[PDB]
């Protein structure tokens, strides 16, 4: 999975993709979670004292879901103050799962913690207010509902100005946050290694250069994904486009930097790794597009299309947009 | 500009891409030449003692124009019988143009003889034996309608079965020609260097291995596109899909491959060269998707639609396409 946080004139885009192994193809869902809904949490949290086992959401919120290999654990979320939260695989923490140290804050099942986050905040800075003041917790050490072992995960928020916070569980179990707008490095978020590492190896480009992206070797790995993406960013000219035209663009640059085709293997895992499905976000005004890479399709609609809803609602989008569907048929939960 | 021959069991698919210098972008058009229309060659070839001046079109034509940078020259055609005809950038034959020699057949300019050949062929024996016994040849010498200089293209008919000929102008001036089917290494075509460097290049690479396209340096050049498409296109898997979704597998891949992004110099030009349009074929059943980077939009249709006209017709596709077009205007040439 990558994702990329890109400026514009006519918004703050987010665009992400959700890639594994093809023997365990994904499957997109949509949940809507209205204002004022009462919420249970998914699963359990038993190695931690205390369980955000219910809360109220406060904001409206649009949570992907990824069914086929994940139980339904929410991946991407976005909400009607423009925040939106993701959580990508992170390989490199899976030895640190174990290590993460109960704070005595309610923790959150790591199925429901994305959309948690969105439901609750308006601004990547609330989110970190409310780490850091105890308000709730992110539960590493524990399966994610429905799934036998936690799941090695990163983090991350943005908010529609652009403000980012990455959450990565690091060695010893140590829980480390940065901070950086959207022209920083963490506009750039892949999988593993860790975010020091992607930096250590970043130092040798210059990004200046914009033959630079000729010069670092590819793969479909987190690593080389991160670098690409990078690169391909930083010459990126905006300058003169449409809104039509800069949507593509952040698409066709993020495509060529990301998209993880079929079939390739990667020597590290002896695995292949494709994209299954990518979402792009326009923060500043509800937009969405929800793209199948498994038939090619794409649907844009709008987070304000779903504001009518007064109950939570459900949708198996990538399914709908695979038959060729080009709205969303809600229903019921 | 780069294009993929792929075989499928619902029928012999084809993707190219137009790629040129953001400096003079490239804006695609479509002409349709019906059954028996009277055709007049577009500009002169008087490097040749014979033009083809005029023909008639025996089979169903749509041949896409570029009109931004060269003058409306037919550079990708389809016909009725399921024949394709395409024409892309090969800067090292621009040495040995002048040197083709006039074997006394008829000439065809360079803006039109890709159209030519699908309006008087079926398949791709029958253009390789018109070319052996004289019917017309290609004004290699000549510049294209409109044009001050000649052009450096090379040439590639592949058919309804899988066969495919690449014609390309090499030391000498001599007309080289390669002949292969879909799963011969002539399925991709790109751009220079010429065919055995290509062919030299990838004797380093062994392609059974699923993860040697991670070992193949990447760049925006036509060696590195034709070397990635092989990569690809050999370990691309197409068991248990549907129609749509081996028409997504096929784009994805070769996207992955060969979608040249905004923003990236190749060292070796100090030049960009971004995809701006692509056409997938199904040459089958007279599918056609008519992609525009630009504005990410994409039109579906049949080259059966185009069927019932019974004059010559042409529409600014690619200007359609990124206004938001969902079928396509017609006027009359
Ligand atoms: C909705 C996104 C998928 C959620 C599951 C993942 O974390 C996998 C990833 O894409 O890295
Ligand atoms: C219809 C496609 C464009 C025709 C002009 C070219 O031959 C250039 C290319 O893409 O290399």
């Amino acid at each position: 999975s990558s994702r990329l946080v890109t400026e514009t004139q006519y918004g703050t885009m987010l665009m992400r993709t959700a890639d594994w192994v093809s023997t365990a193809p994904f499957d997109g869902h949509m949940s809507v979670f209205p204002v004022g809904t009462e919420r249970t949490m998914r699963g359990q949290v038993a190695e931690y004292q205390q369980a955000m086992t219910k809360w109220q959401t406060k904001y409206h919120t649009l949570s992907i879901e990824e069914h086929g290999a994940f139980g339904g654990l929410s991946g991407q979320t976005s909400n009607e103050k423009g925040l939106s939260v993701m959580a990508l695989s992170q390989h490199d923490s899976e030895p640190y799962l174990s290590q993460h140290k109960d704070n005595g804050a309610p923790a959150v099942n790591t199925a429901d913690v994305v959309s948690f986050i969105t439901e609750r905040y308006a601004t990547t800075a609330e989110v970190k207010a409310a780490l850091d003041n105890g308000e709730f917790q992110i539960a590493w050490a524990s399966a994610p509902n429905g799934m036998e072992h936690a799941a090695p995960l990163h983090y991350s928020v943005v908010d529609a100005d652009g403000n980012i916070m990455l959450i990565q569980l690091v060695k010893g179990g140590e829980q480390k946050i940065y901070l950086g707008d959207a022209e920083s490095d963490l506009r750039v978020k892949t999988n593993d290694p860790l975010q020091e590492k992607h930096r250590e190896y970043m130092q040798q480009f210059d990004l200046k250069d914009p033959s630079v992206a000729t010069k670092m070797p590819w793969s479909i790995g987190g690593l080389e994904r991160n670098s690409r993406l990078l690169a391909m960013s930083t010459h990126m000219d905006l300058e003169g486009l449409s809104y039509t035209e800069t949507v593509a663009r952040q698409k066709g640059t993020f495509d060529a930097a990301a998209l993880v085709p079929f079939g390739v293997q990667d020597p590290k895992t002896g695995e292949d790794y494709p994209s299954f499905f990518s979402m792009q976000y326009n923060l500043d005004n509800g937009d969405i597009w929800f793209r199948s890479l498994m038939s090619g399709k794409e649907i844009k609609f709008n987070l304000e299309d779903t504001k009518q809803f007064k109950t939570p609602m459900h949708a198996d989008i990538m399914a709908q947009v695979d038959k060729g569907a080009q709205t969303i048929t809600w229903s019921k939960m």
